[PDB]
């Protein structure tokens, strides 16, 4: 099959400095003739450069760099859809996880049907109103969801977003730190997931099972997989934002990857977060670039049997 | 609920010098505010100051500290019986596992009833008899089951020490080293515990199960956590006398506090053995210490899900 | 039970030094004495020495040490017959894998019922017309299959081996790297294997149930266990040559090792690859030795419980 590569080099999501790094730190990493190596059609898009916002700030004193985060996904999400259009499946490189808004959006643009997979320790899906740091990077899924927008106040830069997955279309696998409006919303919209600890008592093959029979189990849908290099534990992936110990393991996390490719479904995929420069050394930096590239890899086919 | 802090820096259980500043490492985790964060009321008592004993040898030409441990762990069973007293969980900071002692005995003498789930790599259940170090952190549930009574010789210091639970009233979950005399008398008086084989056989979550079965099946009763950082795999916990390989993993050991916080019976804990010394480098002794507080911090509430 | 040690400290299956250091590590962790801790009648015929063969190059310009490897099996095949015959449960210490072709010849010798556990990252199934590397100690199981002789050239020193065991009369166990060659071999011939991610699916437990059911399922027969190192991950097995992450885990690994000996039908054990020399420090050097007699030991009755 065909795969689109897009280096989405943003960083205003977070306050943290180096995640716009991680689209050349993974590409460095092989990923490219990686593919390849498996036999997939590649079209790389280069890596994206986004129209900065001068003077964009607090939206009610803590929202962070609204419509510079707004611009950047709207920009990216024509890029994305442009890409899905040709029959490609999107594979896009991060900076901060708030890119999930415009890559599904963009998606979505022409996958209506799309369902979401979300590998992450966090469910980032607090919304303007929820948030206790105001970084944009821990809301994405707030501005998805159809039965949150009305407990979403609207951002300035954020106007084309349109709400378009329902609250069943999207799996979490992995939460392990969530705040507790988060948890409200969870509960309260009865939104699937399945915490370290749902993998600790069904294991990850257990857990793969139910999630695809919750997406996919009465038709087949494009699926899009969202993975938060955090999902894996701060020992396998140190080059990361927020690390929280007790995280996925390499096998876990290829896994689920393999799980995907089986499914013969995948439409989109995001690897976010990598941040080098947070890394204690170059290897720690390297290591984490790696495991990036074995999780894309993974997902279109790469295989531990050969 | 109420939750009292004591730290007991003790070391003459065994011979490492270094688990007298376990209690100073864990504090500086952030196990106070921590705690706090979850919404307990606080007492600390601060880190007590064991009156020493000169001229303390070899009783019979092996046992260790005799005296200096028996007065240590008097000095600290009052201390625990007046926390308990007073309704507060008590949660004591060790050195080494011989503080153990002290802190059943103190906590029986207001809970007569209580039950014990000790998560530890070893039984600890050696007699002045059977053991081939001397050291006494190694025999601690030796001097506090009754059937074991007379097969356990009378040590200087020991007098007040007084056999409160039957062996019917705890479980052991961790277990990997154990000297073949512990074999036999774990057989001998039928005493259950779930060893990495069973957990691997069973899962974390049916051996939970199985020890809240066993203990508090039939009626509610005072639960005493007497948690070994050892009990957790090396490369987890690296400041500890005495690793073992194949250990508890983190999220596995998260898996059993999360539980017994669950049953809402947890009176006394106890987080023995973090040696700040015995680790290699600056970030080893952190995460000991870190893995430390998220026990006791899940023990009393914290979550992964939020 | 009576076991025989044989130390081959061969390294001429590959190009790194330091293999042929694997037998003396190994020892130097107490294997001896720890076994006989379990009762076993002992045998040692201490560390065999291998004649060299001077000018051996390339055969047809990339085999490498074709009659070296050739000659030093030939030798070990006579010691482990020897020792086999006398009722020995035959133990070797590697150097390299490529000592399989003896130490499977010389059991075969005795018992050609005989029947393959292979624990290992790779198939080690690659022909001298098939391998990329030349190093024999990827080409083992070529020389011993049956099915594949046809497709096997004869290599100089090689002319004494006779393929004895079916492709049916083989499983691998933890296979997380292998080439294409290899894997068309597996395909090609039903050779039944479990990947690490047939382990992550099925459990380690269910894995044996399945292995046991594929050999012994009909009948009892002579188990040969040839276990490499490098089946455990690195960060449990670090000093050996050809490191591959994701591997087992030490609980697995051990649960591998006691579920044979429960099996009652261990003839003989290959425990190699251990290279000393590629440790990072003398730290990492030990824990891969005293890994590799632990998985002796319980292979021969060693228990996590007692
Ligand atoms: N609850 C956190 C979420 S951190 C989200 C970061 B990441 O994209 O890595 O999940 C907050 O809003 O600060
Ligand atoms: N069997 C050992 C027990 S070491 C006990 C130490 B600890 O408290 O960590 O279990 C002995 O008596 O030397
Ligand atoms: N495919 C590799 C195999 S490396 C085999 C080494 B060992 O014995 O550890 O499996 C080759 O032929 O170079
Ligand atoms: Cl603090
Ligand atoms: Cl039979
Ligand atoms: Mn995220
Ligand atoms: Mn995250
Ligand atoms: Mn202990
Ligand atoms: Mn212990
Ligand atoms: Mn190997
Ligand atoms: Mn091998």
């Amino acid at each position: 099959h065909s795969v689109a590569v897009i280096g989405a080099p943003f960083s205003q999501g977070q306050k943290r400095k180096g995640v716009e790094h991680g689209p050349a730190a993974i590409r460095e990493a092989g990923l490219m003739k990686r593919l390849s190596s498996l036999g997939c059609h590649l079209k790389d898009f280069g890596d994206l450069s986004f129209t900065p916002v001068p003077k964009d700030d607090l939206y009610n004193n803590l929202i962070v760099n609204p419509r510079s985060v707004g611009l950047a996904n709207q920009e990216l999400a024509e890029v994305v859809s442009r890409a899905v259009s040709d029959g490609y499946s999107c594979v896009t490189l991060g900076g901060d996880h708030s890119l999930a808004i415009g890559t599904i959006s963009g998606h979505a643009r022409h996958c209506p049907d799309l369902c979401v997979v979300w590998v992450d320790a966090h469910a980032d899906i607090n919304t303007p109103l929820t948030t206790s740091s105001g970084n944009l990077h821990g809301q994405p899924v707030s501005f998805l969801l159809r039965e949150l927008q009305d407990k979403v106040p609207q951002l300035p830069g954020f106007s084309w977003i349109k709400p378009c997955i329902s609250s069943a279309s999207i799996v979490y696998i992995g939460l392990r730190d969530v705040d507790p409006p988060e948890h409200f919303i969870l509960k309260n919209y009865d939104i699937q997931y399945f915490s370290m600890r749902d993998i600790d008592r069904l294991g990850i093959q257990k857990v793969m099972e139910r999630t695809f029979d919750l997406l996919i189990g009465k038709r087949q849908r494009p699926i899009h997989l969202s993975f938060d290099i955090d999902a894996f534990d701060p020992t396998l992936a140190p080059a990361t934002g927020t690390p929280v110990v007790g995280g996925l393991t390499y096998r876990e996390g290829m896994y689920i990857a393999e799980e995907i490719h089986n499914t013969g479904l995948l439409s989109a995929l995001d690897l976010v977060e990598v941040n080098p420069q947070l890394a204690t050394s170059e290897e720690e930096a390297k290591t984490t670039a790696n495991l990036a590239v074995d999780v894309i890899a993974s997902s279109f086919g790469q295989t531990r049997e050969g």
